[PDB]
């Protein structure tokens, strides 16, 4: 941040000549000096550079010009505007966030003007900044306080050893320094909440709209087991989502409760949708509370909002017909639902307090902004006990918290906060939406097949486009409408080798096979597996990142039309086994792998094992305590009918739970193994697309081995 | 790293040439150059400074001089010795780990040999760091993978936002581009353990002397609940000590099992002693069973080795007296007893196997040693299920670990190994015992007054001083012989104002005092109360920091003898109530608070609170359960003789429980509530020496109140 | 105040290389380095020479020859006094006033050691001046505080007339900043007698042992005339 901007030229002498006597005072200060050209030059240097802070013009040539355009910007933005004589302000000029300073063109005094700047920018750095991050910087520079945890003190013994010298001049000295504990007076502790805490999470809490916002710093895997340790005492009953992160199954296995699982909508592809709205009345949960043997009423309910793939629910009819008084919404994928007028009503934290009730989210740090791994939030709407949502607490953070995540966990709601923050929001729908169109230009003009996005037929709209029931994109069968969105930044390429009605077709590519063609130019698909390719385009994706991944796909359909062979192609697949894929091209292997789906049978047999429940005999928390003792063993995958599981499914495709830790398979769950035996022939004979299933081991003759409890 | 060392000097010109040749080479690859002395002037280059990797010497000059003194500091330490024609090696040469390259004095071919050392340095770097960690580094240089977790990505979102260009110009460009998660292929995944955490976990275990040892990126309070839920299942028992930490306590409060809490002994100056050997026998903890409702036999116990004071226990007996198959040593203060020849026998992973038990130990890495906070291990020595070990450990770790705390927990194990980390211990050792004699010495010699260290009279050896039964300075009554030892790096500094019988006296100066003068030049006291004070000398206390303390000792002296005032010797304290401390004095404040503890009788109240245990009526999970229903009151701390707690009493001073979460006090521990409200009355008078007890809130009178359960 | 002395030479090279490397680190601060001789050296250097603040030298070679004689003169000058493995205080080091800071002998942390000089030398700034001088110097640097008199605003008029202008680039530019009326109020007012005002008139009765010392700000001669107007009535008698 040493940025200073002259714009303009008067012609004359009186007022050029001060520029240049500043131009040798301020650098010796450290600054940058840059000369920008006309109006539109100005304006460039403020969204592509981010460390400037000064901007150098005369007031009687753009007073109406420049005070606009960056007031929407940036607002504290500190303007070094030089007035005259016959100088005034405009009328039109009063409803806008700027600092303007005003100075003369006096010779000589260029050295005064240096220390004002010098200072004016000190107050921009302790102002943009939060109390907390402010006393972290202030005591790398001041601070010779000794006896202190952690024993490196800012990096003493690393200088000591040959090998800890590596790792200290690496990072840096102002790294090492920031790391400390809570022996510290003028930063308090995170445990007692007071002094710099005490001010965090009232600020976190004001910009992303909460009374309640925490800072978790294990993840937003651990943020999740306080909201259950809370709301859900022994022998309750809970309301989990089935579609379940693998840190929400472990909740279930820690706290003696009856969940109950639901049943949300799936189509062909493998995209899971949502929860419909006859699942949240009155008559579809209290029919389930008495066929479950020892299950009360629910007191607490889990709704994944969004899912994986990126699917926002509707919360303005959760929060009325469903009747929780604790409603949880895993929001671990759109921590930004706020700062912008097409996300309103879409998440919790949107709207008001709900009489009676209480709303919680695990809002994701360190997955779609910018801050040191390990980083979640907690945030509470409603009227709620403080003393006792304490305890739980820290049952999960430890006594020493990292300082250096604290500090970045607050950082990203203060880089999102004023006009200068909501850009990022905006900025990547419109990269997102640009680059939707784009796919579909180069679709129809393109001379064969192409890639495909998941999204309607319309996209000329900025805003999530809901899934009616008269379209044929989404695919879901009796969707509710206004319920089901979609995610701008959430752009789920379709590879051709599917029909439009569910069927198969005849010439079509796996995603598995574009997924590693991706990763030899740096890029890794982050949802792949039947016929669809999952994306992240959150702030950290620019306009490089964003313009990268096209030119990869056109690649692909080069490389694919002139036949080429494997190992001019696919590097890293033919170091896997040299011997196999020498004679193979790009067509041969594309063609064989599209067989085996269709005479395997992979849509049909996956549609109807993910939608039936498998028979819960005992609670999750009973099957971990029976495992502890020592009475588990590994039987074969085809000798299991009849028997509880201890571990959790996690088949890869597509991703979402199969079957919970402590379920039987009966006669009523039979095509649920039908699709684990599917996965172990196709998966067997070509090397590099190995099934993966969490939960079973691989032997030594091919068969799958899972683990489950002796009778 | 990047120091080259030239030692000697022949003076003849065909030598001397080539070193000048070689001087402008090495500078052009950015190296700095340095020309010691004599002998004793290389060996200061190398215990000190700690970024030299090149020594250049004559080989017919000093062969046996300097191959024998840098084989005892570091083994892969390079030698670019020069030989001759006439040169051989010795005898006395052959059992030294030492790196020697060869070169001649070649005119012109100097820029080969700069290559050369270039090449050699690489190698040095490549084999001292861990494989995990050396992935780490070259993944930041040539890695150019994109659509990754997190979403700063290198800290690319930061370049866009004006406060974000503060953030991440504070730690560094290679800060954040290491702060990667699983997204990676060539490194492989935390919670998968293969690939280059696989061979971690290897290497870190072959350091600590362990089978299989684990990373724990959320600090030691979480790394004591995962072996806790998985050798305690629901409804068993375990034998957890009295002397337990907060994290302890919550591991009762989340497992429905019924513990047995221990009766460790204790002195009057308030140092925690240890757990006899009767307790540990088959009929002292068969008989606790019985008496204990709705117990059965003890599958797990929890032994703090050491405790926070810092003295060791003898696992050479616990080993073969404890029938527990499960036994655990909380060792968050001792992650060095393995590297010294006076701590064997002395820890878990000290011996061998024992047969039809197993040994778990989780040493601090961010307490006493060199990394970042958030950082712990967990060490396992015997033979334990690795699917269901597995299942545990995923728990409490998140599935995006933060590499940046995974890369420094490595590396604390890795600056341990060779002759370089046995260097870190003994020598923190001998500054310890060299600062324990500096007491001593300036106790006699001094007129007046002066501090005590709790050590025996003879401290001339060099090692652990074991706590016989025929002493008078540990003051334990009836002490276990060969149980009980001390630690060296823990120096205790004792304040005059008791006797050696347990009395009073009336001349005294409470610890409070002293504790926050070394506050003012910057000294952090890590245990402060009635008469004692504890410091922390681990390996990153050099002679700089261990002078320190002595030089501020010596000036309260001279503060006290002269009686000066309280606004000229401790500013922040006048700060807190300027009008009170007007015309107060030194003397005047250290003799009034001497009275108060006389007058109320502290160390007799505290010794007869600690050994009466109050009356569990149910389980400390059961009492959690209770609170979130909402039967919960707060009533006064004079009214509550009959109740069922509902939070854990942490009164300071000193450190440890009180009443546990679902105890009762009765009319047999009628001292333990006398504790409370002594300590109510002598914190009350005098501002900044309020009472500290984590439980009681203070309220608007002055009498504090507790949280206890609905009747 | 910017001498730094470096005292004694061990002969050794592992000890005079992280002075030549704290030679050029303080020199990016505006810090004068001198090389005193012998023992007698060092004593002329404080005497004589009043903008020394920093003392560098062998701790385990005249632990006894410089921490008396220094501490006789100014008993608050911070010393730089490099300390070895084997070294410690002595008996007759405890009733004395001193200031040594402790360091080590490491290559490539002299930048580190060059933030810890000027950041003791701005704590022995802050003790040796009194709370009414402090504020004036702070506002100087730090003060942008308009509309304020007297009416020359630090010499905002004298560059506006060219007779003016012969008379600001006499005194100073940190001269007409420092003359401030009561129009500031993180210092307060004389005749309020009130924040830093308060203290000073404490730490002047203290120092010259008196229970109530004023400042006259008109000499002596309208200081005698205060006096004469308290313990005078009409028509008594005076000595
Ligand atoms: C990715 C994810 C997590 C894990 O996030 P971390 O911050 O790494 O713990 C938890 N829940 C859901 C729904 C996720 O998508
Ligand atoms: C300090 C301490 C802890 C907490 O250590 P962290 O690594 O910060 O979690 C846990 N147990 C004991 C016995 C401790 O002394
Ligand atoms: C010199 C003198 C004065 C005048 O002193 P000023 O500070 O200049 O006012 C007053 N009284 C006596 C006795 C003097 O000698």
């Amino acid at each position: 941040m040493n940025v200073i901007a002259i714009l303009n030229h008067m012609g004359v002498y009186f007022k050029e000549e001060p520029i240049r006597e500043l131009h040798r005072a301020l650098e010796r200060l450290n600054f940058q000096i840059v000369y920008p050209n006309d109006r539109d030059d100005l304006l460039k240097l403020i969204e592509n550079n981010a460390r400037l802070c000064g901007v150098i013009f005369d007031w009687d040539k753009y007073n109406l010009e420049l005070c606009e355009e960056i007031s929407k910007m940036n607002e504290n933005l500190p303007l070094y505007a030089f007035a005259n004589t016959y100088s005034t302000l405009d009328v039109s000029l009063n409803d806008l966030r700027l600092q303007i300073s005003f100075f003369e063109y006096a010779l000589g005094a260029a050295e005064d003007i240096a220390n004002k700047i010098k200072q004016t920018t000190d107050e921009y750095i302790n102002t943009i900044l939060p109390p907390l991050t402010k006393a972290l910087f202030k005591y790398v520079r001041e601070g010779k306080y000794t006896f202190c945890t952690p024993g490196h003190m800012g990096g003493t013994a690393f200088q000591k050893s040959p090998v800890g010298s590596l790792f200290y001049d690496f990072f840096g000295p102002n790294t090492m320094k920031s790391d400390i504990s809570i022996s510290v007076s003028e930063l308090g502790s995170l445990l007692d909440h007071s002094g710099p805490h005490k001010e965090a999470e009232q600020y976190i809490a004001r910009v992303f709209n909460a009374d309640r916002s925490y800072m978790v710093t294990n993840g937003t895997s651990t943020a999740n087991k306080i909201v259950g340790m809370y709301s859900a005492p022994a022998g309750s009953t809970i309301l989990i989502d089935r579609n379940c992160h693998k840190s929400l199954t472990h909740l279930m296995m820690m706290s003696d409760v009856t969940p109950i699982y639901f049943r949300p909508t799936r189509n062909a592809y493998g995209i899971l949708g949502g929860i419909p709205q006859s699942e949240f009345q009155h008559a579809t949960i209290a029919k389930r509370v008495k066929e479950t043997p020892n299950a009360t009423w629910p007191v607490h309910a889990v709704i994944t909002n969004s899912t994986y793939d990126g699917l926002l629910y509707n919360t303005d009819f959760i929060k009325k017909t469903l009747d929780v008084k604790s409603i949880h919404f895993d929001s671990a994928w759109v921590p930004y639902t706020n700062f912008s007028p097409i996300y309103e009503g879409k998440c919790g934290m949107s709207g008001g307090r709900v009489e009676g009730k209480v709303i919680y989210e695990t809002q994701s740090t360190h997955k779609l902004l910018a801050a040191f791994s390990q980083a979640s939030m907690i945030h509470v709407k409603g009227d709620v006990n403080e003393e006792t949502f304490n305890e739980a607490y820290m049952m999960h953070t430890t006594t020493s918290p990292h300082y250096g995540i604290v500090a970045s966990t607050e950082t990203a709601a203060a880089m999102m906060k004023g006009n200068a923050g909501k850009r990022l929001i905006n900025g990547s729908i419109e990269r997102a939406i640009k680059f939707r169109k784009e796919i579909k230009r180069l679709r129809t003009e393109s001379d064969g097949w192409f890639f495909d996005v998941w999204q309607p037929d319309h996209i000329d709209t900025t805003e999530c486009w809901p899934l009616r029931s008269d379209s044929t994109w989404h695919g879901f069968k009796n969707i509710d409408n206004e319920h089901m969105y979609l995610d701008p930044i959430k752009v789920t390429l379709l590879t051709p080798g599917m029909e439009k009605d569910g069927t198969m077709s005849d010439f079509g590519i796996p995603a598995s096979i574009v997924a590693k063609y991706l990763d030899e130019h740096g890029i890794v698909v982050e949802k792949t597996g039947p016929y669809n390719l999952l994306f992240l385009f959150s702030i950290g994706i620019d306009k490089t990142k964003a313009l990268s991944l096209l030119r990869a796909l056109t690649d692909f359909k080069r490389a694919f039309d002139l036949n080429l062979r494997v190992k001019n192609m696919l590097p890293s697949l033919y170091r896997e086994d040299p011997e196999f894929y020498e004679n193979m091209r790009i067509q041969e292997l594309a063609q064989n792998i599209h067989k085996l789906i269709v005479h395997h049978n992979l849509p049909d047999l996956m549609y109807r094992a993910f939608e039936v429940l498998p028979t819960m005999v005992m609670t999750p928390y009973a099957a971990f305590q029976k495992e502890l003792h020592g009475m588990t063993e590994e039987v074969y995958l085809d000798e299991m009918v009849g028997r509880i599981n201890a571990n959790m499914i996690l088949p890869y495709p597509p991703g979402v739970p199969l079957v919970m830790p402590g379920e039987m398979i009966t006669e009523e769950s039979r095509p649920v193994l039908e699709f684990l035996q599917m996965l172990c022939e196709i998966g067997a004979h070509y090397p590099g697309f190995e099934t993966d299933i969490h939960g079973a081991y691989r032997q030594a003759d091919g068969r799958y081995t899972v683990k489950v409890l002796k009778e």
